[PDB]
């Protein structure tokens, strides 16, 4: 056998040589150089301490200022505390897990490694389908008189947990089940066995239907929609209105945060593929560990994003690192927000 499959594992190792260890009992240094496990541990180290920070700052943000309110800060704060259970719920371990070679926690801590990587994944993934409406109904406006009220961002917000638990929780009850993968420092969704008793592959074409190929096409297809109206090609003051103009940045920002969802899933999503169409053939350890510790990095690169393509929200931040205020930049030359400033309410 090309592997070694165990009752709760399957190691990507030959134990022809006997050699191979249940990885919630021994360490995995026979798959693995014991450095490599360093490196992830020195990797998983350095992550939690970029995403708390970042993250916790983002949603301090938003909150603090009173009129961060729109359909967009509300999935941006969804987002970073998603990252904060990631970073707490599951990072804890795999960073622990890393520096000893192998799940001390057992199938414990392999379901917190692997659950909030994934409730962590699929809540931007549905957070990205919500704003690619958002963002449709508002170019294309398909009413005319209809505006995107805090309650529909609690709706979106609420829908992306009920979607991203109905794939994440499943395993964790009886439907598939998280398993480790590559050096056994991670796990996933159970792609390498057939394991009938807890039906896995139903679960895995479940998944990367309703939970991927099917939230990418209206995500595509309502960009196919954004292409003829408003355009990448976005200009300065007024656009036909600073309005207008403005409008065209936060579209710009919804696409580029699809751009890093791909890059950052589509490694995975495709080995994970490839093992389930090529369970018991001959990969190694290396194979998944690359894509799947790389993806981790879902849990960082939203807010990055956000704070580098919202003069609004960089100069709320910059106005709250302060300390006091004096948003220095450029301000976003339009409205502002915060606390006790200038969160003067300036609507009709
Ligand atoms: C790869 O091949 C190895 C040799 O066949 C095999 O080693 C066996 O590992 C088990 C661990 O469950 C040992 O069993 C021990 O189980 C408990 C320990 O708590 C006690 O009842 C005894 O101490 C008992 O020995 C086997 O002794 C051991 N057999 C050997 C070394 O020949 C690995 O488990 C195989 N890799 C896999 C499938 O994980
Ligand atoms: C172990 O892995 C090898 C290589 O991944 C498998 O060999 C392949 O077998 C398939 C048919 O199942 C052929 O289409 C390929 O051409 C084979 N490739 C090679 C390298 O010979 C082998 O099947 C696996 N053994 C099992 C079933 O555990
Ligand atoms: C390091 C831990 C990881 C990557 C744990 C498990 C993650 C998954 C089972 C993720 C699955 C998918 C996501 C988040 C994005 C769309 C494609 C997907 C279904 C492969
Ligand atoms: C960017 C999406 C990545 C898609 C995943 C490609 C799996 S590709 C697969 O990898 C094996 C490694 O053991 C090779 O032995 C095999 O020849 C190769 O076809
Ligand atoms: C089109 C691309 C959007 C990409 C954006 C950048 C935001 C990136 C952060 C990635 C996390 C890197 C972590 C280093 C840890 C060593
Ligand atoms: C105004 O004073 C100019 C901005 C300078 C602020 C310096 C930014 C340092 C970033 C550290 C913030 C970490 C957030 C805390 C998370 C717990
Ligand atoms: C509120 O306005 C304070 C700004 C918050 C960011 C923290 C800035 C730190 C100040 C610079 C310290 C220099 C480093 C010296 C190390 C010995
Ligand atoms: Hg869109
Ligand atoms: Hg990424
Ligand atoms: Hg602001
Ligand atoms: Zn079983
Ligand atoms: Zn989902
Ligand atoms: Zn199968
Ligand atoms: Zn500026």
């Amino acid at each position: 056998m090309n592997g070694t499959e165990g009752p709760n594992f399957y190691v990507p190792f030959s134990n022809k040589t006997g050699v191979v260890r249940s990885p919630f009992e021994a360490p995995q240094y026979y798959l693995a150089e014991p450095w490599q496990f360093s490196m992830l541990a020195a990797y998983m180290f350095l992550l939690i301490m970029l995403g708390f920070p970042i993250n916790f700052l983002t949603l301090y943000v938003t909150v603090q200022h009173k009129k961060l309110r729109t359909p967009l800060n509300y999935i941006l704060l969804n987002l970073a505390v998603a990252d904060l259970f990631m970073v707490f719920g599951g990072f804890t371990t795999t960073l622990y897990t890393s520096l000893h070679g192998y799940f001390v926690f057992g199938p414990t801590g392999c379901n917190l490694e692997g659950f909030f990587a994934t409730l962590g994944g699929e809540i931007a993934l549905w957070s990205l389908v919500v704003l690619a409406i958002e963002r449709y109904v508002v170019v294309c406006k398909p009413m005319s008189n209809f505006r995107f009220g805090e309650n529909h961002a609690i709706m979106g917000v609420a829908f992306t947990w009920v979607m991203a638990l109905a794939c994440a929780a499943p395993p964790l009850v009886g439907w598939s089940r998280y398993i480790p993968e590559g050096m056994q420092c991670s796990c996933g969704i159970d792609y390498y066995t057939p394991h009938e008793e807890t039906n896995n592959e139903s679960f895995v074409i479940y998944m990367f239907v309703v939970h991927f190929i099917i939230p990418l096409i209206v995500i595509f297809f309502c960009y196919g929609q954004l292409v003829f109206t408003v355009k990448e090609a976005a200009a300065q003051q007024q656009e036909s209105a600073t309005t207008q103009k403005a409008e065209k940045e936060v579209t710009r920002m919804v696409i580029i945060m699809v751009i890093a969802f791909l890059i950052c899933w589509l490694p995975y999503a495709g080995v994970a593929f490839y093992i389930f169409t090529h369970q018991g053939s001959d990969f190694g350890p290396i194979f998944m560990t690359i894509p799947a510790f790389f993806a981790k990095t879902s849990a960082v690169y939203n807010p990055v994003i956000y704070i580098m393509m919202n003069k609004q929200f960089r100069n709320c931040m910059v106005t709250t690192l302060c300390c006091g205020k004096n948003p220095l930049g450029d301000d976003e030359a339009s409205t502002t927000v915060s606390k006790t400033e200038t969160s003067q309410v300036a609507p009709a």
